[PDB]
DNA sequence: GGGGGAAGGAAA
DNA sequence: GGCTTTCCTTCCCCC
């Protein structure tokens, strides 16, 4: 394989500096306003002028404003970034039939029937970047390599607005020098567990006894890291069909009172069905986040499609099961639909 | 022993 | 804090 990875730059914030060009140069910060007080929520994304100062995905909208109090804070327009994204995706579908849409702003292209070497791959990349810049004035980064994992890593290294290749020789250099915590699919929890085992690089997984890896991070993530360490990782570029869709809302104030909860839940279901659009789900899950923020969720799977009426009736049953089996207060309430048809 | 599953992770 | 969507890793049902 010769994989080609695209990763739209500071995406949500770009798609904002593209419908109001006056923003370029100024720090922008797309936030998610939760709804329980002046500026409560978090930062979705922030253009690079804002990151230079500490504002990044995650930190509360309130820390953001303490750091860059005079920045352009805008609310999240997800339905809008979603379209811009698709339009771009469609642009990429021409450069190859084998495409995997990883996220709302990440796509893997398998161009192993579209080019011959990394020099051709690299040129196809630039061609792509440009096309995108031409049609939607959106810069994106490109990473090319022998599999999805190293193509992604490539882009991680080149973003923003770049292009790169980690040829067969580099891969071995990396399997040895790349901080394993920088490997796609390894976060803080698993990173720590691996640091405790002396595993700081990929190559470090071939030495540790296996079953003592399966023991600490999980059978799957273990297999994952090793195959990568053996330069034997090959996950095909497969079309991805969305598997779930949901919406959680945040209540104006905590409670365990079913009738105080009901309005928000029914409000989330509605919005949830608007999204589904033609998709019929056979499984519904009610999700609530206790005052302490842990995540409780009860579900049920049907042997047929779920009609709102059903979603309505059944979701109350579920919600109840939560209230009956958890004594904590609720602040967040929502739903989620799976097992489409 | 294991193939095929509802809930709480763990990462993006 | 912090959506939204993933895989998963357990605790089962039953071969
Ligand atoms: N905690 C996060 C991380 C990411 N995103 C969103 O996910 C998409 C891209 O992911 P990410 O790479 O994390 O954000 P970017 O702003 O695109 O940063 P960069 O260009 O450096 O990758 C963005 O459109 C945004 C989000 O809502 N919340
Ligand atoms: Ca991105
Ligand atoms: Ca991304
Ligand atoms: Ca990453
Ligand atoms: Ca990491």
């Amino acid at each position: 394989m010769i994989v080609l990875f695209v990763d739209f730059d500071y995406f949500y914030a770009q798609v904002e500096e593209v419908l109001n060009p006056s923003l370029k140069g100024k720090p922008v910060v797309v936030c998610v306003f939760s709804g329980r007080f002046e500026d409560s929520g978090a930062v979705a994304t922030a253009n690079y002028e804002a990151r230079k100062f500490g504002v990044k995905a995650g930190i509360p909208i309130v820390e953001a404003k303490k750091i860059l109090p005079n920045a352009v804070y805008l609310p999240m327009r997800k339905e809008v970034y979603q379209q811009v994204s698709s339009r771009i995706m469609n642009l990429l579908r021409e450069y190859s039939e084998k495409i995997e849409i990883a996220s709302i702003d990440e796509a893997y292209l398998d161009i192993s029937d579209k080019v011959r070497d990394y020099r051709e791959a690299y040129n196809l990349g630039l061609e792509i970047k440009n096309k995108i810049l031409e049609k939607e004035k959106i810069t994106v980064t490109v990473g090319i390599s022998k599999n999805k994992v190293f193509a992604k890593i490539a882009a991680d290294m080149a973003k923003p607005n770049g292009i790169k290749v980690i040829d067969d020789e580099e891969v071995k250099r990396l399997i040895r020098e790349l901080d394993i915590a920088d490997v796609p699919g390894i976060g803080n929890i698993t990173a720590e567990k691996l640091k405790k085992l002396g595993i700081n690089k990929l190559v470090d997984t071939l030495s540790i006894e296996f079953d003592k890896l399966k023991g600490m991070i999980g059978e799957a993530k273990a297999k994952y890291l090793i195959s990568l360490a053996r330069d034997e990782y090959n996950e095909p570029i497969r079309t991805r069909v969305r598997k779930s869709i949901g919406r959680i809302v945040t209540m104006k104030r905590n409670s365990r009172n079913l009738e105080e909860i009901k309005p928000y839940l029914f409000r989330a279901i509605e919005e949830s069905y608007y999204k589904l659009d033609k998709r019929i789900p056979k499984a519904i899950h009610v999700v609530a986040v206790t005052e302490d923020l842990d995540i409780v969720s009860r579900g049920r799977t049907f042997p047929h499609g779920i009609s709102k009426e059903t979603a309505y009736s059944e979701s109350v049953k579920l919600l109840q099961k939560i209230l009956e089996e958890d004594e904590r207060k609720i602040r967040r309430i929502g739903v989620r639909f799976s097992k489409f048809i």
